[PDB]
This record gives structure tokens, C-alpha cells and sequence, in this order.
């Protein structure tokens, strides 16, 4: 099948996050999708779809992700796979450290999703409510730091990746 890695970047930190994800799973199925300029509709034409947030401004989503959170509600997602993937930082916030990713997590269930790319909370500092499935044991998707764990950001993309690509491909079997 071919997959849409979907993004909103201010600066740099959800693209660069988003060529890996594509790289690592492979850029013959998977492609780009800046939605800064891109339209999510063709996120509708994906079988699969992995889509990224930051949470900007004490739980606040990205403000180019903003723009197009109206359409996500109008669009066909119905039985799609999604995985999620969000930054933030514990540091300075814990408290909104992958707000946005709950946030999309909520969006994307009324959407009659399904979902891959949980992650053990456990090694990880957050304490929020918001980014956690089960009995907060799971994140609902990647979480990432690029303000202290930009030393390790990168082996925690390509291990998630390693997972999804299974996850996906086996709800496909
Ligand atoms: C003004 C400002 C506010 C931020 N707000 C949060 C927040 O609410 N929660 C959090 O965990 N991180 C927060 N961060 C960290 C960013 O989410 C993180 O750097 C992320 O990678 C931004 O991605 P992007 O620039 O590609 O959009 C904030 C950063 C800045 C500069």
C-alpha cells in the first residue's frame, strides 16, 4: 500500500522527523505531505496515513496544522490506519509535552480510525493526561524532544517506524 506521512512545521523539527519516518519505512510507498502548503484531502487517496504534530504554545497544536483541523473533520478517514507522532519538550512543560498529540489522537477517533505506534510510557518524563491510552501505561504515538533528547530523537523515529510498518501491514494481511 502507499501511505501519507502528513506534517506542520514552524521551523524544522516535524520535517526533518517526517523524512526519516518516510526513509526508514520507504520512500517507495510512503510520501510527504507538508500541510502547510499541502491540502489533507489527498490524505482521503492514502490507504494508511501517519501524521505529525507539535504541541506549540502551552498546549496549543502548530499554527499551520490549525489551518487545516477544520477540514480533517470533513474528510474521509473511515477504516484508515493512522500513527501519530508529536513533539514537545518534558523539561520546560511535562504538563503540555505531547498536548497536541492527545489532541489529534480525540480528532482522529471520531474519524473512525484505526491506530498504530503506541509506545511504553515507562523511561519517559511527561505526567500528562492527555498523550496516554489504557491506564496511562502508553502513549497514544511517537513523542519526541528536540530541546534535550535531539541526541536520541532520531533512534526512537526509526524503532517506531519499525514497528508501524509491521502494524499496518499486518491489519492488512
Ligand atoms: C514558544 C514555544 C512554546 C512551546 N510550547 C510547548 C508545549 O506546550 N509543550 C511542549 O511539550 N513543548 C513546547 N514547545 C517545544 C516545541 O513543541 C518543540 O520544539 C517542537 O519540536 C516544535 O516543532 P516545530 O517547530 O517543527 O513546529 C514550545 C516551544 C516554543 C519555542
Amino acid at each position: 500500500m502507499n501511505m501519507g506521512l502528513f506534517y506542520g512545521s514552524s521551523t524544522c523539527y516535524t520535517e526533518m522527523a517526517a523524512e526519516k519516518i518516510r526513509d526508514i519505512i520507504g520512500p517507495e510507498l510512503v510520501t510527504l505531505h507538508n500541510l502547510k502548503d499541502d491540502s489533507p484531502k489527498l490524505m482521503e487517496q492514502y490507504d494508511v496515513l501517519i501524521l505529525g504534530i507539535p504541541t506549540w504554545d502551552f498546549g496549543e497544536i502548530q499554527e499551520d496544522w490549525e489551518a487545516v483541523w477544520d477540514q480533517l473533520d470533513d474528510l474521509n478517514l473511515e477504516g484508515k490506519i493512522v500513527a501519530l507522532y508529536g513533539l514537545g519538550d518534558q523539561l520546560g512543560y511535562g504538563e503540555w509535552f505531547l498536548d497536541a498529540l492527545g489532541m489529534l489522537h480525540d480528532k482522529l477517533s471520531t474519524k473512525g480510525v484505526k491506530f498504530v505506534g503506541y509506545w511504553p510510557t515507562e523511561g519517559y518524563e511527561f505526567t500528562s493526561p492527555k498523550p496516554v491510552i489504557a491506564d496511562g501505561q502508553l502513549f497514544v504515538g511517537l513523542a519526541l524532544d528536540e530541546t534535550n533528547q535531539y541526541d536520541l530523537s532520531d533512534e526512537r523515529i526509526q524503532s517506531w517506524c519499525e514497528q508501524i510498518l509491521n502494524e499496518m501491514a499486518e491489519h492488512y494481511a
